[PDB]
């Protein structure tokens, strides 16, 4: 036998159902979520880090001059200078005349620490949905298994079959472009493909983790050495990666709506509570029993002792009962005005017991069924003072309803009386002739 | 200096442009596509192949009976039978009484040939676009390079800079789900995630290439052995993979519109001709020259010898000319009514030469410019008899235009004459008083 329903999506709150199979004793099942792990479909774009400039040893000549050539290197540079007359330690200083020799080539490549800290850019698409569920029905204990979310993929837990999803909404917390660094992500929605920005966020963009091309600029510039001392001055913009490190905005894990964290490795967006789920479960037929083996329940009386609406179980009521024989059978509230803390209760001859429940209404009016038997427990008013409540404009109190019906009735009475008087006046004239 | 335009997308047809830089001699450039390789973004779902059933050696006993247990195997089976009294070669036949012993377990797993032929399911998203271009301008020879397609990514070819794309249309030949087998693909838009179909297309669905789970059924069934001979009969549905192999529909590479083939390895959808492209190129300023170094062109006269509109170059015309000095400078037709087969021509003093061109109009009216000088060559009518033609309702012939203007003028004349006569009649009466 199988059963279908719709369950609101929330990680903590359980769900209690009571399946009916005519000619058999009812069975109740209890299902509770543990996770909701949205997973997107992603691909890498490139990585970036802090750069480093290196310079090979320059070359000079005691006389004459040479010319430098351009080589295929990322932001390669070379240039020549004139009239050096250099100097060395206790040396002849490598000059006798106008020198006019200087190489001063410059060279850019990735840093040695790029292997550890490095932003990554990504493109994002919808991807899959999956969760995990802990289950218990009849007398079987807690059983847990995971399952995808779509109205097609079965999964067996113990001896039951499950078909859940798809979700009621297509909402997601990600955008088309994201960036991942260190431990968290950001909606830095505008990386750049091949165009750097002279050190704003892209100035060293390795297409892969160990590529050999860095299609971005650093605005490197050379300078003329002075005072005849062998060195290679230069100048360049400071790395923009540092600047973005200093001015990162709010990380996504502190702005996501609906209160859902963000794991890293699969880009899990866990627990993001929204909407409802269509559920459909089948239980084996070996867990039912003949309807003539259960104690018949009759002569019921439910009395409300004390209650108060709060996020915890703040309601207690008692029931008096006349049994057929001793046994145990479950209890449940099909209506949603109040939730029943208890699930199943034992019964003795001439039963009389109590339970617990939460609610959200001043005057609870919930009606419960037990052991194939109905009973209304209209309760009373409860004093005022995270968990399952309705809050469906059903808080109109006795005085509130009293006043509203009073004013409506008064308005109706006066208008109808006036309408009657109009035709009362008219019919006289209609009779005068 | 840089130049921008829009070019129609077609693999073969080249594109000739003539950049102008005031105070300099014009330069013409020639750009020609070689490819257009749409690439989608894809991820694997599972693979499938033909299955195979194996059976371990069954166990019997000369007396008594045993019971078989269920093991965690894909579509595991076991069962027991009664009263065997089996037989063997020249043996005692392993019986003295009612045997009632039979194991006959069955077992399903992948075939040994699954490693080679196996369908794969995929999910598809937009992905990137890229192409390759062969370039030539001024006097530089043919140069070729590839480049992505977006209005952001530069690529340098020789000494020029390129920025092309994005495309004029977002059309694609793929759907959300595709299947790849052997050499080609199909829009078999409905694979199945975890639910088999007892041998229709999914009956052995390994989540990966070498997974250890096969979440699909084959409707395996056992049978009772007869005549006391040691064997394990059974029955099952034939593999549905074979059936789909026999009844594959039209492969995609024979139904794709717009005439574009399908490579395999990256799922390239090459050459799919559609729409136009915004182009923007910059040439170095070292390829211009002062406007006072080119031969001045004056006293032009263009004469059309013979032409006929066909997909090849079927038009020839001659030009007489009076030069300033010998030299070479290009020729071009800014208008699109006709295309010029030639690109640049030499000039001698008192020039007079010819060229070739295609067209698509009965009365070509194209006007060409040469060497910083304009000339109209109104041509004449050409006799009737893959390449760049307009076909823009501009085929109205001389007789056609004659008749149309005749009928329009006649209708206008008669209606206006009648309108005039109306007020002519009216004004008389307006004058009678």
């Amino acid at each position: 036998y199988e059963h279908t329903a719709v369950m609101p999506n929330k990680v903590g709150i359980p769900y209690k159902a009571l399946v009916e199979r005519p000619g058999y004793a009812p069975v109740h099942l209890q299902i509770q979520l543990v996770n909701t792990r949205i997973i997107p479909s992603t691909n890498l774009e490139y990585i970036t880090c802090k750069y480093k400039t290196k310079v090979p040893s320059p070359v000079v000549k005691c006389c004459g001059a040479t010319q430098c050539t351009s080589k295929p290197h990322p932001d390669y540079q070379c240039q020549v200078f004139s009239g050096v007359y250099p100097f060395m330690y206790g040396g002849a200083y490598c000059f006798c005349d106008t020198e006019n020799t200087q190489m001063s080539e410059a060279y850019v490549e990735r840093s040695e620490e790029c292997s550890i800290d490095h932003a990554k850019a990504y493109k994002v698409h919808t991807g899959t949905v999956q969760a995990m569920v802990n289950i218990t029905y009849g007398s079987v204990s807690w059983r847990s298994a995971d399952v995808y979310v779509n109205g097609e993929t079965p999964a067996k837990i113990g001896d039951a079959k499950l078909i859940i999803g798809p979700l009621s909404s297509a909402w997601s917390p990600f955008d088309n472009k994201v960036v991942v660094y260190g431990h968290e992500v950001y909606n830095y929605d505008f990386p750049e493909y091949g165009t750097g920005k002279a050190g704003s966020f892209g100035d060293l963009q390795s297409r892969t983790s160990t590529s050999n091309d860095l299609y971005a600029n650093t605005n490197l510039k050379l300078q003329r050495p002075q005072a005849g001392i062998v060195h290679t001055p230069f100048t360049q913009v400071p790395s923009g990666f540092e600047r973005w490190k200093k001015d990162k905005g709010a990380p996504l894990n502190d702005v996501a709506p609906f209160g859902c964290s963000i794991a890293l490795e699969p880009l899990r967006a866990e627990n993001c509570a929204v909407g409802s789920i269509p559920i459909s479960i089948d239980i084996p037929d070996a867990a039912f029993t003949r309807i003539s083996e259960t104690p018949t329940v009759s002569d019921l009386e439910c009395k409300i002792t004390e209650c108060t609406y709060a996020f915890d179980f703040g309601g207690i009521a008692t029931v008096a009962y006349k049994s057929s024989k001793a046994g145990n059978c479950p209890i449940h509230s099909p209506s949603g005005v109040a939730v029943i803390k208890e699930n199943d209760v034992t019964l003795a001859e001439s039963g009389s017991f109590t339970f617990h429940f939460s609610t959200a209404n001043i005057h609870p009016a919930f009606k419960l069924q037990v052991c194939t038997s109905a009973v209304t427990c209209k309760g009373d008013c409860k004093p005022p003072k995270q968990h399952t409540e309705s809050f469906t404009s059903a808080i109109s109190a006795t005085a509130w309803s009293w006043i509203k019906v009073l004013v409506g009735g008064t308005s109706a009475f006066i208008v109808l009386g006036l309408i009657a008087t109009a035709v009362v006046a008219l019919v006289l004239f209609f009779h005068r002739h």
